[PDB]
């Protein structure tokens, strides 16, 4: 029923704008790159253009496109994501820092054009001003998680779950725990999903030309967790 994976059989340009807003700490960030669902590989670089971000690189990195996951050819009917496209979908979070603030995010994921853009507005509430976050205490490493995808009929979408470790500079860990919900922005078919999950790997890097406040990301987002089918023929 719905084409839009067709939309993503090759590089596709992304675009990404964030406002946010972290205990009255407003900021911007623009990011641009491009992403290759055939390999799961999204390359991408991110200014925070207002000047300073007020909160750690690393905690803002799920929130600035999983559109881009390669989806193995067994599971391709798993993909919600796409199947949404090119009306696209919104993408809304709450994150809890252990011990510490949590932020609420919305976002809307759409091709404009031929560029895919994620827009987002992120609103982070009842953080201390000298932990981790504020403080930025967190070390400026790599993220991997898996994403657990399951269906939400009812919203004719997926809610997912997941829980992030962000190393601290002292050696302790920051949990950040993300619970998230997409729904289709249009009134066409869409893709609901079996259970299963998104393998993430975010590498982060600078730019040794760039002095402005900026993230260089390189992710690879692979799907999994639905069986081949040998139990589905009948014992």
């Amino acid at each position: 029923v719905s084409k839009g994976e067709e939309l993503f059989t090759g590089v596709v340009p992304i675009l990404v704008e964030l406002d946010g807003d972290v205990n009255g700490h407003k900021f911007s960030v623009s990011g641009e790159g491009e992403g290759d669902a055939t390999y799961g590989k999204l390359t991408l670089k991110f200014i925070c253009t207002t000047g300073k971000l007020p909160v750690p690189w690393p905690t803002l990195v799920t929130t600035l496109v999983q559109c881009f996951a390669r989806y193995p050819d067994h599971m391709k009917q798993h993909d919600f994501f796409k199947s949404a496209m090119p009306e696209g979908y919104v993408q809304e979070r709450t994150i809890f820092f252990k011990d510490d603030g949590n932020y609420k995010t919305r976002a809307e994921v759409k091709f404009e054009g031929d560029t895919l853009v994620n827009r987002i507005e992120l609103k982070g509430i009842d953080f201390k001003e000298d932990g981790n976050i504020l403080g930025h205490k967190l070390e400026y490493n790599a993220i991997h998680g898996n994403v657990y995808i399951t269906a939400d009929k009812q919203k004719n979408g997926i809610k997912a779950n997941f829980g992030l470790n962000c190393n601290i500079e002292d050696g302790s860990v920051q949990l950040a725990d993300h619970y998230q919900q997409n729904t289709p922005i249009g009134d066409g078919p869409v893709l609901l999903p079996d259970n299963h999950y998104l393998s993430t790997q975010s590498k982060l890097s600078k730019d040794p030309n760039e002095k402005r406040d900026h993230m260089v990301l390189l992710e690879f987002v692979t799907a999994a967790g639905i069986t081949l089918g040998m139990d589905e023929l009948y014992k």
